[PDB]
């Protein structure tokens, strides 16, 4: 049975990097599901519908490296994307 | 405030629930400028299904009565067997 001792601490720094990111006029969903002591960590946050592949992909990337490289107790960090028209 | 305020209140609403082991998980989606909010949460596998019906809706009453800005409070329920 999961210590979820960091999911408060782990949710709020890793919303906080997502929603203030280039190109992102939103956070969608954020979901945390506790794994042993850490937490494993699923985003989705709105683009525009218009922005190219290659772009919406180093923006969820840099998303990724970021919570992963600045946010303890977190195992693994999934970020999708969902197109938003403007 | 939404989604960080949000998801620290529930969490600790259901976290220290008397019949809860511990939170499996936690979801917050965003619609308007509330937060639609799915909460699961480790319950004994013994527990009789009426008694886990009343804790999971005892901290749904408690998270829409207590934390503002939160539509829809869904609380789902995991068995946890210790033998
Ligand atoms: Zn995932
Ligand atoms: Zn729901
Ligand atoms: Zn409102």
């Amino acid at each position: 049975v999961p210590r979820g001792s960091h999911m408060n601490d782990v949710l709020v720094d890793a919303y906080n990097i997502a929603k203030d990111s280039q190109h992102v006029h939103g956070v969608h969903y954020i979901r945390g599901r506790n794994v042993g002591e850490d937490v494993h960590l699923d985003i989705n946050i709105y683009v525009d519908a218009d922005l190219k592949v290659f772009e919406s992909d180093l923006v969820a990337d840099a998303i990724r490296r970021k919570i992963e490289a600045e946010v303890d107790h977190v195992r693994d960090v999934h970020v999708g994307v969902t197109p938003v028209r403007i």
